[PDB]
């Protein structure tokens, strides 16, 4: 469309300093975790596995690997990577999470200093290494990125540039964890399928201690953060296998952390009488209605407030709307759940919040309107507040204490939420009247059988 | 050598995604301010130049008088990253190369900069509307320089600056040379920059999302005023005014000076508590200092300075946190140095979240500490406050105007205020009637700081101890 040529003019060019700067935004690590998740999730991977590799010799002691069966990526795919806000998931009517060109890069430079990544498609198998310690080391001020690709059946190298693809492989050897053409094609092979991909983030950041911030020892199924949890720290907040748990309002993909699975859950399914409230959005119409699940977490009352999914992805969790702002128990361990499309919010650089704050309070207040609607529909006032929370264990008068775990309080608690579970190998979400390993539609009904999703009753407002 | 290798390259849709980090527009104003402030300026003019030919119907003008940029400093701006402010021992507030394009991208499709130095005017023009009207998927940023003195060319290549100043005339706001050395005029001194976003961003009612009509001295935010909502989140002057905890750069908005003020030297029974921070040894301390908002006590909170840059506001800590009034009203500052806990990419938080905690529970422990030197809940919390003028019980109702009360709050305070000429921070001893004047330091009736090269008396704030 240009009239002319631009090739003289100057071009807004990235420095090594930015990677840093992109990585600030994510004051959530848990949230540079979810970056490589989502790309994981948005490249269709029935299964994401999130492992660390012990590595003594690398800054934090291992290397944390985002090793997906997703569509992989062949060598353009991979060369769009660094092409900071290139995003070609950012498409109308898209379900992929990915928009911004950019949670790849902010996550694995927030997470650690450098990044190898191992991507394998039809016939091609690309690595992507940003290595901050190559730069650091040849003092590079450009973003220069080795993006050597092979062929996967006879490993040969694809390439139009035999120099260029020397230099990228021996910087790959010199400053990754793979010193070896042996070494590549073994991180290859941990993507067994025709296509995935394995991100591998090594050099992680350190705490003030020395210690590296993701704390995987105390929790060798878990990935922690390396700091001491208060009474009032949430476990999506401290412990990446819940967070994990909820990232999605409809998890598809599978999560493992070090092998074992993440019990993912629909915070729409694990709650007492759940209820959908209908919001019609004026700026959805305009660029065109919301769905606000209520339920109580009778589990965990204090683990209450508005869960806000953004494209089917965590944005805000446990945010207290309505009269959960007031001091009281009123519509106390309510928890609403709600998936934003994009032509309503879209998220901020982190996706840890969201980019128009006005419209986003907006959305808090509808739900903390729809948050009332739903205490007053239940009408506990019917039973009172206090009987209520006992009937389910919560004999103490203390609000954050966990319910009494008498098998009488554990069944009463169990009987109204139904257990859901997802098919280890058809993927579809099953119920049963009334495991952490795995579990498949036969184990009740089989994998063909049409997933009967949640019906939720329905309420208004007003 | 590395020159057949791949470059991570921006794209015209970075521009967006960097944008989206500003959830708070003010910080992306802010941005601006620091970088003006950053250039040393002492004063930066943020005013608003109607055209409706725009998209926002005005545009957002940041004038500075600060060092300018010479053609090397202006492209280092599109070089994403690049930062000579990040040094050691530094007061600049800019470290990571994006807040200008982060800011002026957030408030704005586009932004034309007109920087001035030693005899060169650079103009630097990030045209998004350019970008999207003629399918760029790079950032292309012409950077024109002319000869400040006789306004010829300045550049090796001809072709480049006819291109460069013709994307400028056809894209821009100013069509012509003559409208370009216009608003190269606008900068009165030997050097200044000119940052000028246009082509404003749009609510869903499509309004611009900044509200100057509301009131003209101000730059608010177009939406309504919850009571719970903050000046400082509202009003971008209570915002600029508080933005620095130690401001020497003026900030005028619409053409009228914002009464920068320190939370420090405007408390009641202010007091430094000194926070030995392990981190900052470790990388290589802190001053809390806490008092009480008479004036307004449901404005209160830590305000964690970093580098004397706002971070975060109205931070409830320590027993605030409980719904109680135990250290109600209590308002904390503390300038963090960039050695301890650095900013995020938006600059509206805090990049290491466990120690950003660590200082916050620090600050609580210290706040309490305070409550219980200055014993006003011991003598009384409720007498306390009604003495002041707060004799109802709601905690968001404002002080009663009653000019007993207001007597016994300014006393209490001591006045202080800037003179716009040296911009050393004065105080006077009794209550001053006055928005913000024109005061310089020969009106001062203290004989003692009556000029403007009298030193400037640093506040003596009580150091307390913590245990
Ligand atoms: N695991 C993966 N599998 C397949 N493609 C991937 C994977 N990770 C990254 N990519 C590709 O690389 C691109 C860049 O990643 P990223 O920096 O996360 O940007 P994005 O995912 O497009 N958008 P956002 O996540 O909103 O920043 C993606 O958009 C995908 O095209
Ligand atoms: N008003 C100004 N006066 C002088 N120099 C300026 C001005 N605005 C920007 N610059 C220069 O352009 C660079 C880029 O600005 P910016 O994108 O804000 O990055 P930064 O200010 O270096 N760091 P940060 O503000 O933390 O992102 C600055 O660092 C200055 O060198
Ligand atoms: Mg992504
Ligand atoms: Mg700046
Ligand atoms: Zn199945
Ligand atoms: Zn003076």
């Amino acid at each position: 469309m240009a009239f002319t040529n631009y090739s003289s003019l100057n071009r807004a060019q990235l420095t090594f300093e930015y990677l840093h700067t992109n990585s600030t935004t994510h004051e959530f690590l848990f949230g540079a975790l979810a970056e490589l998740v989502d790309n994981a999730r948005d490249a269709d991977a029935t299964r994401i596995d999130i492992y660390a590799e012990r590595r003594e010799d690398l800054r934090g002691g291992f290397m944390l690997c985002f090793l997906d069966d997703g569509a992989g990526m062949d060598p353009s795919d991979a060369a769009s990577v660094i092409q900071f806000g290139k995003s070609a998931k950012r498409t109308p009517e898209s379900t992929q999470i990915g928009q911004y060109g950019n949670g790849l890069k902010s996550g694995s430079m927030r997470i650690g200093k450098d990044f190898i990544l191992f991507t394998k498609k039809e016939d091609t198998m690309t690595c992507l290494f940003l290595s901050r310690t190559f730069h650091e080391e040849e003092g590079i001020d450009e973003v220069i990125v080795p993006l050597p690709t092979w062929n996967a059946r006879t490993r040969e190298p694809v390439t139009d540039n035999v120099e260029k693809f020397a230099i990228e492989t021996e910087l790959i050897y010199k400053y990754s964890p793979f010193r070896t053409e042996e070494e590549v094609m073994t991180q290859f092979m941990k993507i067994p399928g025709d296509s995935g991909t394995l991100v591998i983030i090594f050099n992680l950041k350190l705490m003030d201690n020395g210690e590296p911030e993701l704390d995987i020892i105390s929790n060798p199924r878990d990935i922690q953060m390396a700091e001491t949890s208060p009474e009032g720290t949430k476990p999506e907040r401290r412990s990446f296998r819940a967070y994990a748990a909820v990232l999605y309002i409809d998890p598809r993909m599978r999560i493992f952390i070090h092998g074992h699975k993440v019990q993912t859950k629909r915070l729409s399914c694990c709650l007492y009488k759940p209820r959908m409230y209908k919001y019609t959005s004026s700026r959805f119409k305009t660029r065109a209605e919301l769905n606000f699940v209520f339920g109580v977490n009778i589990e965990h009352r204090d683990l209450d407030g508005m869960f806000i999914y953004n494209c089917s992805r965590l944005i805000k969790m446990y945010e207290k709307v309505g009269p959960q702002l007031e001091g009281g128990m009123a519509c106390g361990g309510v928890v609403g759940v709600v998936d934003v499309p994009y032509l309503v919010l879209e998220p901020t650089h982190n996706k840890q919040d969201f980019a128009d704050a006005k419209e986003y309070r907006h959305l808090l207040r509808a739900m903390g309107e729809h948050l009332a609607q739903y205490w007053k529909d239940i009408a506990i006032a019917q039973r009172g507040i206090i009987k209520f929370w006992d009937e389910f264990g919560y004999l103490s008068a203390n609000w954050n204490q966990p319910p009494s775990s008498e098998l009488r309080y554990k069944r009463r608690r169990a009987m109204e939420i139904p257990t859901t579970i997802q098919c280890d190998l058809c993927l579809k979400w099953r119920t049963l009247p009334f495991y952490p390993d795995t579990w498949v539609c036969s184990m009740n009904d089989r994998c063909e059988a049409s997933e009967q999703k949640q019906k939720v009753p329905l309420g208004t407002f007003r």
